[PDB]
């Protein structure tokens, strides 16, 4: 009943209305607009809510789901890499979770620069990538981890832990289990790094706009929203937050596409069912 087909149909009805109406119109004042013709959105229809935008030249949003604070973004365009690295450093990013598969990144047709597995120079910023551990998430899925060290003359040097999920599981219980293991790994990695900053007395600890996990896949709305939803269910502070709440919050704070596919919503429903967490608001 509470997780039966009637409730799931009602959830989908509410979310569909929200999506359709959050759809961007041309020059929509709700969404960040490209500057003077320079491409901003990787996908024309997948835009960036202006009032929560992190930087004026990235497709990237501050998201707070219940009490859980993150950044969700698209895979940066080649032209955006310097700005993307500056975002990562200024945020004191405690974990960067890349959910785009290795095969996608490799496909040059997709224009996804291999920016966290190779060292490089991007304008004024230099980046060193060192591969660290490899963590199995179940069902043959592997998380390759890295430390990204971001240097820029005059700026504090910042190292960012990276969790890269190299392939994605098949729908069903395997994907719900991998998602749970991924959220645990991303949360754990962020807590370890945030603790380091706290032990140093970093002022970043007092700034709720900083120390946010950064999550992206290709467009930052599918696997990215699924992971964010899974992470907010791991947060002890989010008791009674409904699936309707968390998806509505991701959509108002990034775009109407957050949780793009029925199968991604079904993962969230299954995780919520496992907790006795409500699907709908009463
Ligand atoms: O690269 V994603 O917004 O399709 O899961």
């Amino acid at each position: 009943s509470p997780y039966g087909p009637e409730a799931r149909a009602e959830l989908s009805s509410r979310l569909t209305t929200l999506r359709n109406t959050l759809a961007p119109a041309t020059n929509d004042p709700r969404y960040l607009q490209a500057c003077g013709g320079e491409k901003l959105n990787r996908f024309r229809d997948i835009q960036c809510r202006r009032q929560t935008a992190v930087r004026a030249d990235l497709n990237a949003n501050y998201i707070q789901v219940g009490n859980t604070r993150t950044i969700a973004c698209q895979y940066p365009l080649q032209s955006q890499l310097e700005s993307h690295f500056r975002m990562l450093a200024e945020n004191r990013t405690p974990v960067l979770a890349v959910l785009a598969s290795s095969s996608e990144i490799a496909n040059q047709r997709f224009g996804m620069p291999d920016y966290f597995r190779q060292s490089g120079t991007y304008g004024s910023i230099t980046v060193e990538s060192k591969m660290t551990q490899q963590v199995g998430l179940g069902d043959g899925i592997m998380a390759d981890m890295y430390t990204l060290t971001i240097r820029e003359a005059g700026q504090k040097t910042i190292s960012v832990p990276v969790v890269h999920v190299t392939t994605w599981p098949d729908f069903g219980v395997p994907e719900s289990e991998v998602t749970k293991a991924l959220a645990s790994l991303v949360d754990q990695t962020a807590e370890t790094k945030r603790n380091m900053y706290e032990s140093k007395g970093s002022s970043a600890v007092a700034d709720d706009s900083k120390l946010r996990p950064v999550i992206h896949c290709r467009a930052g709305v599918g696997r990215t929203a699924q992971l964010i939803g899974a992470m907010c269910m791991n947060d002890s502070r989010n008791s009674q937050l409904s699936v309707e709440d968390m998806v509505s919050q991701m959509r108002v704070q990034r775009n109407g596409i957050m949780v793009q596919k029925d199968e991604q919503l079904d993962v969230l429903i299954k995780l919520a069912e496992g907790q006795g967490r409500p699907l709908l608001n009463s």
